[PDB]
């Protein structure tokens, strides 16, 4: 059943609750991104309003098929009027097409739902901004001081310099970029912008990133394999009997693999820098694990809603233990306190 953190009181509106049947009461389901535990449920057989951004429409029409009569893309940064209440979708600095959501509840009541986010100062100058919220559905992925990472471009730089360097070294390495879902397409866009290549990958992958409205991904991006020296593979293929694999299958134009690993936070993170960041070798493959994270840091989160002054904030992530519960209740307060909201 529909669990509260994914309701919007006053309304007839529920956020990434797709997995539930239908729910009680909804007259439209909202999705802030194409992921998987987000979207969970949605198929051609939905017959029910799904309002989402214009990205995650393309997505779900082409990959999970959804009719069009029932997909409502939003503007994002525009005040718009569903089912008689005013919603307005922001870029939530996370994945393509993720939006944050905010409600005009008819009562007066001001509800921020961040879906999934990387908080960015930037949000400090959208609507938000002069913007009373009396309650933030929060992403609380990373809502504890341990978890620390550096900024996309920090890790992009090192992405890039070290893709680089290793090519230029070596003119017949291949470079191999893993993936999970859409989100951190900047790693391998990135290197093969570099390595003046098109990323190489399967039709599945293809055709999601036609999607994503990227402008010039016909410049970058191809089903074409041998016409690539930046590979795309799933990141469960991303280790030393994988690469292997792979690499054999390159008709002997490769002798060495350069494999790149976008993870979220690791508790290598805890004692070593982007810059100091080495890879696991075994013969002629290299295999780096990179904290490219589309979640708030831990000073990110409480940087924005120390900005934002919210009078409630119910976390949306890891809220299944007491434990996690009360650790970032903790934190709430003393976020709180410090400010002095
Ligand atoms: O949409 C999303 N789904 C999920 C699911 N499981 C996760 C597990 C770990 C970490 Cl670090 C991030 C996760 C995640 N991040 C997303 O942005
Ligand atoms: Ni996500």
């Amino acid at each position: 059943t529909c669990p509260f953190y994914k309701k919007i009181p006053g309304t007839g509106f529920t956020v990434d609750a797709f997995q539930y049947g239908v729910v009680e009461g909804c007259t439209a389901y909202f999705l802030t991104h194409f992921h998987s535990d987000h979207y969970a449920g949605l198929s051609k057989h939905f017959t029910f309003p799904v309002y989402c951004s214009e990205i995650t429409g393309n997505l779900l029409k082409n990959k999970l098929h959804v009719q069009e009569q029932y997909i409502h893309p939003l503007p994002l940064d525009t005040e718009c009027i569903v089912n008689g209440v005013k919603v307005v979708l922001l870029d939530a600095n996370h994945c393509p097409g993720a939006v944050m959501i905010l409600f005009y509840l008819p009562n007066g009541t001001v509800i921020l739902h961040t879906g999934d986010f990387r908080a960015d100062p930037s949000m400090e100058r959208s609507l938000l901004a002069d913007q009373k919220v009396h309650m933030l559905y929060l992403d609380t992925t990373y809502c504890s001081p341990e978890y620390t990472f550096p900024s996309q471009q920090e890790v992009i730089r090192f992405a890039i310099n070290t893709a680089f360097e290793a090519v230029t070294l070596n003119p017949h390495a291949l470079v191999v970029c893993g993936t999970y879902s859409i989100g951190k397409e900047k790693v391998f866009l990135a290197i093969a912008d570099v390595l003046g290549s098109k990323v190489g990958m399967s039709q599945e992958k293809y055709k999601t990133l036609q999607c994503l409205n990227i402008p010039e991904i016909n410049s970058l991006i191809t089903t074409d394999m041998c016409s690539s020296l930046v590979h795309l593979l799933p990141m469960m293929q991303i280790n030393f009997k994988g690469l292997q694999s792979h690499l054999k299958k390159c008709g002997g134009k490769y002798n060495q693999i350069l494999a790149f690993r976008p993870t979220g936070w690791t508790h290598s993170n805890k004692f070593t820098r982007i810059a100091d960041v080495i890879p696991q070798t075994k013969g002629n493959i290299s295999i780096y694990g990179i904290p490219y994270s589309e979640h708030s840091s831990y000073l990110e989160m409480k940087r924005f809603v120390q900005w934002l002054k919210p009078q409630k904030i119910i976390p949306t992530v890891n809220v299944g233990t007491w434990k996690s519960r009360s650790t970032m209740e903790k934190y709430f307060r003393e976020w709180k306190l410090e400010a002095g909201y």
